[PDB]
């Protein structure tokens, strides 16, 4: 029943998503939003304490204790260049605990602090607690993804999160291996597979290339960009509405918090729709000074607009190239993982560099990586028995 089921979690920066192969297909389960995907989001409130689209729905209002990138943090140590860096872009207090950083917040009038693995517990358990609503049952067993860079220190605390939440670790997998598996790229029969996996995400992007000998995987190289990723194009959206509504009513928008938040969740929206369709609208009631912002902007502006950031994509894809020492043709396989691999100009860049190549991308890219840990997690849990 219970014990012979067992579900695959992809535990990202920004998303977490849960599936479960049962019946022969994959069913990557919807939360009680109706969300297939769930914010990697923590909110401690006066109250309660929220998970996914309710903390990330009220982050504008409590900011000091609306708790993400908590991914970022995992593993590593106070001191880590890489933890100091972020640190200063975080609304959120990160204090050190011998060494170790642990984020500091207001919980029911109280302060408490918690350590990354302790946070990404309570993303899991949301996870676990969505499997187990669309079960029927509670499921325990779980395969748990982690990007093909982490290292040991990282794997460790992402294993040690899944225990804090009541999960059976099965494995620990990489984000590009389950992508792969997704795609049943490893079942091909004998001879050496190269994979590339395209992975732009909404904070990060990683490029990643893998060889399948025989059922068994190698990770050639890993590239990419952590702070890149489909934030940093709905913040090309903004400025560019922030300038329109300057020219059309000569006034700044950009000092008022609340404004900029509006037309931020606004722009991501228009964003969506620019992927399948040429052009999208905003209505923005009482945007500012009671002054309704009802526009449109065309998928080729905002093409423009991202220029840079699209052909930045590119670099890291040679220099894992590069790193592998593989030549393009040499590639046999181009597999297309996060939300924002769905932007057509992204999918021309990436097929016209690979020289008019097809696009593994029938999966739903923000799905893949918990697809193929949900086939991952039911062939370990069968060889359990
Ligand atoms: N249809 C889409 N067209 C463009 N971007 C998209 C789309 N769907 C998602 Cl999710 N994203 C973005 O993917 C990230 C999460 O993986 C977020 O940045 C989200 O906006």
């Amino acid at each position: 029943m219970a014990k012979a089921a067992a579900i695959g979690i992809d535990l990202g920066t920004t998303y977490s998503c849960v599936g479960v192969f049962q019946h022969g297909k994959v069913e990557i389960i919807a939360n009680d939003q109706g969300n297939r995907t769930t914010p990697s989001y923590v909110a401690f409130t006066d109250t309660e304490r929220l998970i996914g689209d309710a903390a990330k729905n009220q982050v504008a209002l409590n900011p000091q204790n609306t708790v993400f990138d908590a991914k970022r943090l995992i593993g590593r140590k106070f001191g880590d260049p890489v933890v100091q860096s972020d640190m200063k872009h975080w609304p959120f207090q990160v204090i050190n605990d011998g060494d170790k950083p642990k984020v500091q917040v207001s919980y029911k009038g109280e302060t408490k602090a918690f350590y990354p693995e302790e946070i990404s517990s309570m993303v899991l358990t949301k996870m676990k607690e969505i499997a187990e609503a669309y079960l029927g049952y509670p499921v325990t067993n779980a395969v748990i993804t982690v990007p093909a860079y982490f290292n040991d220190s990282q794997r460790q605390a992402t294993k040690d999160a899944g225990v804090i939440a009541g999960l059976n670790v099965l494995r620990i997998i990489n984000e590009p291996t389950a992508a792969a598996i997704a795609y049943g790229l490893d079942r091909t029969g004998k001879g050496e597979r190269n994979v590339l996996i395209f992975d732009l995400g909404g904070g990060t992007f990683d490029v990643s290339i893998l060889t399948i000998d025989d059922g068994i995987f190698e990770v050639k190289a890993t590239a990419g960009d952590t702070h890149l990723g489909g934030e940093d194009f709905d913040n090309r959206l903004v400025n560019h509405f922030v300038e329109e509504f300057k020219r059309k009513h000569k006034k700044d928008i950009s000092q008022n918090k609340r404004a900029v938040r509006r037309l931020r969740t606004a722009c991501e929206r228009a964003k969506r729709t620019l992927s399948s369709s040429t052009q999208a609208s905003l209505e923005i009631d009482s945007l500012f000074e009671g002054i309704d912002f009802y526009t449109s902007i065309t998928r080729a502006r905002f093409e423009e607009l991202c220029s840079d950031l699209f052909r930045s994509t590119l670099e890291p894809v040679e220099k894992a190239l590069r790193d592998a020492k593989l030549d393009k043709a040499q590639i046999h396989d181009l597999v297309l993982v996060g939300g924002s691999t769905r932007i057509p100009k992204v999918q021309k860049l990436l097929q016209d560099f690979f020289n008019g190549r097809d696009l593994n991308k029938s999966i739903n890219p923000d799905e893949a990586v918990a697809y193929g840990a949900a086939v991952q997690a039911a062939i370990l849990i069968k060889s359990t028995r």
